[PDB]
């Protein structure tokens, strides 16, 4: 089948209106650079509301057959930040290695990396990954974890993602 | 706002007034070396009864306005070690990066650091962090995570902690 | 007293009929290489059926007095990979530092290590640790965490395990 990839920008400010969604743009730019195979971006901007996040992810995974869903925003210690809660609530099983690696990688830049509650889990055969907010952090997190994603999707019997190996090298054992 | 920092020593020999608490003292000494801003320790020595640990953390967070609460003791694989369980019970959202980093740093010279179930989380605007009992493990764990703590407290709209940069360098993005 | 160690090969394929269980064999071979003290393998090969895994782990811990139980297989993101779910189910407290270290060490070879949901935890005084199926990965994970295992067993008041320190050095603080 053809790959559907969800992109969820979680932000009160973006939902109120911003000049440009630089976080969401950073994701689609990076994914376009990664992928040679055809794919369909399923994009949504939503507020920091746990229930709305959950609803969004559920539709993308269940109805829209998204094999991957990447979120940006709402992963810090602030009370409004509930993307990880929403993610835990919708996944059947978590992927501890992703949160581990993303923080380890982010800590190479900033001591405050350990304040991120970014996680990842599976809802059926969809992989959902929580990314940071800043465009450069987004690319740093994706460069770190995406090498494992096409294989993860393979094991989940999902679409076979083909990458521009001039940009990123998926590992497939 | 003057910063109030909770210090909780959990110990099976602590109904004894003659217990010398070298762990609590290590926390106090470390924080004294770290901080240049004024702060106030709210200090309790308690038995390793999960119920009592929970009541203590809740009081310090809900009543006594502790911006940060640091526990020592009761984090290992022994059946009586229930400090993590108490911590999970009172926190409304967990901070997985703290336990990850504390073990990662500690295991380099103490392989048995991986046996610590130490964790961290947030109760409202209070950051709660589990340390091991041994003073050297205490300094090591605080050195690894404290650089992220002033900014976490900033994001919580708590007091503004300042540090002696020759001893420890908090990061603020 | 006399050390009993559970070895569980989790594999639909092996359970169906296989010339040799290389996964289970890798574990036995590794332990024999590590230990100089007398120990008894409690060995079972079972399919990828969560209820079966849980039943097996419970028996090994509660009935068979296994101080350590090591699983191989079923830790990835595939539909039928349910070994970590079973381990979570039967353990009363988790040991997050094991999965962290195993993944972190594995990541130094192959970026897909982040796809393992391998975990570890305690059921009563039994330590249960998830390994991947591949024999090379089994030995790498064991090399990473075994140095902390004899001490953990000491803390849980179990058998005193002694090692060939020419192969592996248990750390006992």
């Amino acid at each position: 089948s053809k790959a559907k990839i969800g992109i969820v920008t979680v932000s009160d400010r973006a939902s109120a209106g911003i000049y440009e969604d630089i976080s969401g743009k950073a994701i689609i730019d990076t994914l376009n650079d990664y992928l040679t195979s055809e794919w369909e971006p399923i994009y949504q901007v939503i507020p920091d509301e746990q229930d709305v996040i959950e609803t969004t992810l559920i539709k993308m995974a269940d109805e829209q057959d998204c094999c991957l869903i990447v979120t940006t925003g709402g992963t810090g210690p602030a009370k409004r930040d509930v993307t990880p809660e929403a993610t835990e609530a919708v996944c059947d099983r978590m992927m501890p290695g992703f949160g581990e690696l993303m923080r380890a990688e982010s800590l190479k830049f900033v001591p405050t990396a350990i304040l991120s509650r970014q996680t990842a889990g599976l809802r059926g055969d969809s992989l959902i990954v929580n990314l940071p907010g800043k465009p450069k952090s987004i690319r740093e997190c994706l460069d770190a974890v995406f090498p494992a994603i096409p294989y993860c999707i393979d094991l989940m019997e999902g679409p076979y993602l083909e990458c521009n190996e001039a940009v990123i090298k998926p590992f497939r054992p």
